[PDB]
RNA sequence: CGUUGGCCCAGGAAACUGGGUAGUAAGGUCCAUUGCACUCCGGGCCUGAAGCAACGCU
């Protein structure tokens, strides 16, 4: 069940928040329009991020073509989210 | 509050960018976490900032 944004985890716990998004935007800017990419470093939200797309088309593509993309030396694990208040 | 300069932290090869003007932001390190959020927030230790000027606006 596809969704505007996507949920990525297995991300590099050690990388700084602001560098992380930039790093991400770069890797996904090509798929469509990013409404926002959400990045937290708390205990619960860490090693994981939500990037929000313009349209559920980019997503499926991002997801299809980017699974296990070795990113900061670690294969990203990508999912469709479940909500996002756009 | 704001704009222009300073100055401090962070990024950068720079130009330039983000933020800020207290044991806090930040730097280092060790443990614990594979974790679904949208107002934020694990723990230990030794380190650890600048904190000005002119002008303008209710």
């Amino acid at each position: 069940r596809p969704n505007h944004t996507i949920y990525i985890n297995n991300l590099n716990e050690k990388i700084k928040k602001d560098e992380l998004k930039k790093s991400l935007h770069a890797i996904f800017s090509r798929f469509g329009q990013i409404l926002d990419i959400l990045v937290s470093r708390s205990l619960k939200m860490r090693g994981q991020a939500f990037v929000i797309f313009k349209e559920v088309s980019s997503a499926t593509n991002a997801l299809r073509s980017m699974q296990g993309f070795p990113f900061y030396d670690k294969p990203m694990r990508i999912q469709y989210a479940k909500t996002d208040s756009d």
